């Protein structure tokens, strides 16, 4: 039956991630354009074809479901938690409806943004606006390739589609996302040998490190989850740079999709708060989170009812 | 024969535009950066030839040409002239360094502003920064395509680069600048036919209107000029689209490269000010300009030699 | 188990069209063609790989079926039925064979075409030809997208190939093919909103019209079908511009694909015959039709096996 | 002066289109080829770069005394008819030609479309060929056609009048001629007996050698030295076009030289033949059905109306 | 299904191939790698997606699985069988390992092989490494279009992965591969219709041959073979043009993919030691095989999980 | 100008570098193909157009030109130099004829040097041969990007042509060639600075070490020259990655031009010997080189005149 959204999308080298709060009043607004957003995004895309590779990812928060909805819940639909951890905090910030936009330029993500945001004017406020362009081999602000173990084909749809285990909202997703800033200065004072065991992975190369190097508080270490069973837990992810030179923000926009947030919530307590063997991720000795939200991201076909 | 810098570039689907005022002291910093700015090009851009198209053009304004160099000066640099119009205005607003950056993924351009700005930090302050991306039909902000009478080859070498006229900055050029918002909304409440009427040419096909039934104050006839040689004044353009969907900005920016600023000072004097059969150019009715400078961008070589 | 034929390919920019009747003793010739037509796909296609996206659907009429076996029909296969509005007609032409070429280069098509031909000659009679290519950003001849609404991925494969309710026949699909001329002159003197009135849809942007605003008469209001259960009746349709400058023919080929021809067949009676708010489809005052005829295009095993 | 597009970069896609200008349609035309490179901006500028529109531009001996005045192209006159013993040139009517060509058929249909547009009513149709490339710069009958034509300046000294004659530098002379080819005759030949008629290799397109080369192929009766010794050459862009349930499969010839002379030695050396070859052998495989003859001014003088 | 390597790969343009042998001590060491090369052909094709294409099976030989492995053998897994035959001979040569790396582009196949080769330095010894490209219309060293025939989509899943007739190992497939070198001068002597007669296809259009006059002694005569029920026996071949112009080698690596080896041993049977019909495949007159090897190729999991 | 050989070539992505020796007898025959060589490279190059971009650059060596050519030789031919630095060796090998192939796919590349072989067997003997490929980031082997500060357009041309100075042979070359194998081990063992020490720019971003950093003896310090005049003297390269995983071979191939030999020997006298301030380049610790040859490239107007 379930039509998900486009959540596995080909590599695209452009995005819009878009967050809004939904006013007082603005609910019917909001579900009049919800269904309309996937014929929105024919009208702009289609004519691109094929290299466009434009489309677009609705999600909604916690809250806002409640006043949208009545009946049932998404099984894992809370708002984001905060970690207050020992050094660094991941922080709670509004947001009750996302759009991520992606294609393979910048100005067909702008013309849909355009166009969803002017169906919503008078119904929503702007919480965050990020327009993301990905390093031309496929590496991010730190300098390192970004993707390189996300799960693909049928190991994905396993990862990331809600199945039997919440049978209404079979087809959908959960979304994390986190806007991060760095600090580039201190970045590029490591040595790369020290870059590399911050993260996990040889820079040039992207080769993982031997088991026997790799240090307990690399992002790879501490990212690498197995469940009971002893098979690896896997989310994926579209990590997007963005930035203003003028203003000195170099930053990554994390985007993480799974099919229940338990993984994606242990990843980041694992990352924020430690372990036994680690205080916590080196990657947030040079990243600090400003933003933090959840969303539901359902099949096509709730949408287009 | 003097190498020019990429004034005439491919067309490119990605800028970033970049103005700074140099701060106290910062004399020396901008200096050294000139002499290597054609390097950092090179760095940044060979890995990802030949897809990359990364070029940047480095111009200067007339107040910090005096605090850089003495020696002569180019014969057309002067801050850019304000414009009070009975209804529209051009402003003029701050501007020593120009880095005009192009490519065909938005990426390269940020690469490169990211290492130019690392080697001015301390000296400089940003006035202006934008993000730029070309529609996928050569389209703008309005709707229609634009790019279309720019000169081409030799023609284009002719109308933009400074000569014999003034021979110590010969393959130099002399750039405008200026950031535009639009009223969308006003924008969209007209027909085709009336925007066609506004601009000057059809919207769909691109063909010009005949001369017949073109409007004096439509953009096209404001911006053909003539020159006392019989000759048409050309420059070269290379606007692009930018904005901000959640905070309601959608703009161009306009930049304009000519042989003399007398050529892009002309055609805004017709938009502004009008002539004996226009009030002003109807594009302004749905444009406000918020910021304006001049620059001259010199030779590559006469950066290279610092 | 069953292996379609491709109906259901990607974007592709090239056409050939070609529909021919059987001769009086053509039958074997055909039934061995028919069995290799697949050989003579990757032949022709194999060394273009993996760019040239060669496909051939082959179609089979309902008087031809009768000729060319016995046993089983397809259920819902008949000749192409006549459609006698008050103003606009649907003539059936004469069509016992359908070859529906498509790949992103001409060259492709017709060398197919070429060797299909080649085995034919002498036991079939060619009755129309058409090379189809798009034009600009998928526009059809009228200016506006064409196949924005078509159904993707699990919606197209429910919508286009028989399944459980004709399982002899499952994977196959129904064919209806009919040439559209324009008249371009009264088209182009319709101002571009009038022109979304006739469609249904903007012609810059292909946003569809709200419900508040899109004429009953518009072509989007009058193909859009619920079925007796309230979900949409879908076709999928690849709809080729061709024409001849000299000749002023500008065409429009239509070629929808249904899993039952009813769904075709009942938007065909809404646009010609009308409903009680509209009396025809307006796209049908600027638009023609030649020819039409409908096919059973079997699954490929079907045609492997003969 | 600036010379029409004659060298053009190759193109996939072309539309020749030939016409004859009604009695009273003279204004109609010359404001037409006074707007003709305005078109060609129109139509190609938003498909740049890739599209490589161009329009060439050709009027014939009698159009150019009814259009112009004063002193004529030195070389101008009707395709002259060519009555061999076995093989005929014809000669067919044609004031104007426009030879349309791009990267894609559909921007050559747009520019013939808006350029018949502004005619309607002065002319009348002649011939109208879309043209396709086939395969690897292949003709219909499945040689690689192209390889020999100059490049560079050698191509500029050949295609562009001089001066020789200063009043019309920077034009040409094009020779058409549609040609049919007996693919059925072709077809049973062994590949070895078609490599003798053309004179090259028909996979690899290496030239036969000087000492296997029949003179009665079609390598050996066009290549012509001058009374100095160099080569006398012209640039081709033939294309294949036709229709196969009419069978006809043909060669759209088309040949560029700063003078007729060029073309026409060569016409004579195939059609009539030379001392030792009664003919060139292609023509026992093609026939041709139309020819004329044009000038092809340069861009600044159409400009100039 | 347990996940396959990627045994049915796109269209790829370069290969390298490379055979080894495991020295005495070293099967800790291929153990390890093993494990890791799903990883490493992650790392070094990710960063080239998507137009890289990079993919790297790995295969297992006879001897070498006993070493390697306790428990179960893939049911079909032997040394390769030499063929002495009346005239021509199919050698076998030594082979543990086999890695079949494919891309787009060659650097991308070194890079990979170059780490998979320092992981295993000092635990294997070369026996065999080829660099092969694609001829531009996917033509071999004979000048003939070479993978026409292969199966495509379930075809060819249903032709190479081993499914529940031994379900341990189901996703996985038997490699052959053989180096043929060509004597170029003699077939260039021929003329081009006595070449078609060798292969069985027609070499500038890729039409095959009727059966009428396609002899028995050609190619496809003898690597068509049909199963009890009457269907095709089908494998999926990825042969690649190599060779040095200085040394006088040109050269077709042979690799062909089946669920059992029993289909590609019989084809093999046929070429070389004939029928009762043709005395053995003719282009074997002018192709000398070099290597021999027979290689299981496990599904991922199998690798992954060891 | 005389029409120079494709020594300016665009970025290409595979490249075939042959070298040959003239067997006694053999200077008619090479004469031969010398005249024909510019149209083979049209025969096999054209019909892949024009994506191919296929060239064959013809090199002949100072003793061979003695043999094959009757009058005037280029004033700056001679054989190459030894150069028996204290710690390292640049060596001569033989070589009279050099043809360096390049294209954006190998294929083409293996084309034409087939037909170039064919032509020359039995008057040349080859003695070197190899197969290059790009990085898909125009690395080098030891991991950094090469050829970021090549001359381009105009200042290539310069640098590149032979002009007035010895005007019979205006629009000629010369090229120095050198093969180079790695010690990839030795040079994996050092940091990414103590590379970037070696080289003189940053690994990962190709940024030019700054002057106070930048060592001595790093390798672009002693490859950059001033002449006389004050101006930069300048070489256009085009080094090729090769080698071989099984045999451990990882290689650079040099090959450089310049409009007089003075430039290119400078430079190595520089890397070799040393200089006040610098032993020798540190490049060579991890490189030996093993062939060295010097070549004269013609105008192509010379060879077709033969
Ligand atoms: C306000 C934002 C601007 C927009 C959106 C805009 C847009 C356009 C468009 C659509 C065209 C027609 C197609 C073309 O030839 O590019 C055009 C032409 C032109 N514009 Fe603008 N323009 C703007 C500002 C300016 C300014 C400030 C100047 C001069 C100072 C200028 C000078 C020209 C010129 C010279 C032409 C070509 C006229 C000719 O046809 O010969 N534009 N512009
Ligand atoms: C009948 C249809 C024609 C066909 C199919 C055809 C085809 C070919 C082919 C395959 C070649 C060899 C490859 C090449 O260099 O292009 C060639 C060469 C040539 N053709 Fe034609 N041709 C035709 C008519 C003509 C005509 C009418 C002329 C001259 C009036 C002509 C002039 C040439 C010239 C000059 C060459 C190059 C000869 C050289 O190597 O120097 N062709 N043609
Ligand atoms: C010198 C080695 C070889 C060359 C150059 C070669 C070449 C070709 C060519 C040109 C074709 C026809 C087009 C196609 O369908 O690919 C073909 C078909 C085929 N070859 Fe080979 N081949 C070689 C060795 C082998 C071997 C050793 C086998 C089997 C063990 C084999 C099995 C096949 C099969 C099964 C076909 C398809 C037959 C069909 O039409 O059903 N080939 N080969
Ligand atoms: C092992 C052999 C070689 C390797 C791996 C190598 C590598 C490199 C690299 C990585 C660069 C910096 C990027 C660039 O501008 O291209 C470079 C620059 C350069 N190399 Fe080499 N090179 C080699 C041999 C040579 C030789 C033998 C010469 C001279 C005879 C030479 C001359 C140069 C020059 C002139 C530059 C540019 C320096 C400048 O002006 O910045 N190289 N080489
Ligand atoms: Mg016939
Ligand atoms: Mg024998
Ligand atoms: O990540
Ligand atoms: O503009
Ligand atoms: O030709
Ligand atoms: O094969």
């Amino acid at each position: 039956e379930p039509e998900p959204q486009m959540v596995l999308s080909p590599l695209t080298s452009a995005a819009i991630f878009l967050v809004v709060t939904i006013d007082s009043g603005g609910e019917d607004t909001v579900r009049d354009l919800l269904s309309d957003v996937a014929s929105l995004e024919r009208a702009v895309g289609f004519r691109a074809q094929p290299d466009g590779r434009l489309s677009c990812v609705t999600g909604i928060g916690s809250e806002a479901w409640d006043r949208l909805f009545s009946g049932a819940r998404p099984a894992g639909l809370h708002p984001f938690r905060e970690l207050d951890g020992p050094v660094h905090r991941a922080v709670a910030t509004p947001g009750d409806l996302l759009f991520h936009i992606r294609a393979s330029r910048l100005d067909l993500c702008f013309a849909l943004a355009t166009e969803i945001m002017g169906r919503l004017r008078g119904a929503v406020t702007p919480q965050d606006e990020v327009h993301g362009f990905k390093y031309f081999d496929e590496r991010d602000m730190l300098g390192f390739v970004d993707g390189t173990e996300n799960p693909t084909g049928a190991a994905a749809r396993r990862a990331v589609l809600v199945g039997a285990e919440d049978p209404a909202f079979a087809g959908g997703s959960y979304a994390v996302v986190q806007k991060y800033l760095h600090d580039i200065d201190a970045w590029e004072g490591l040595s790369v040998e020290a870059q590399e065991r911050v993260i996990g992975r040889r820079k040039m190369t992207d080769v993982e490190l031997s088991d026997d190097v790799k240090p307990a508080d690399s992002h790879v270490a501490l990212t690498s989850v197995t469940g009971p069973d002893g098979s690896d837990l896997e989310i994926l992810r579209d990590n997007m740079p963005f930035g203003s030179v003028g203003r000195e923000e170099f930053g990554t926009y994390f985007i993480g999709y799974a099919r229940t947030p338990e993984v994606t919530e242990t990843m980041l307590e694992r990352m924020f708060l430690g372990t036994a063997s680690a205080p916590h991720d080196r990657i947030l000795d040079f990243s600090t989170a400003v933003t933090g939200s959840l969303f539901f991201t359902p099949a096509a076909d709730f949408l287009e009812d």
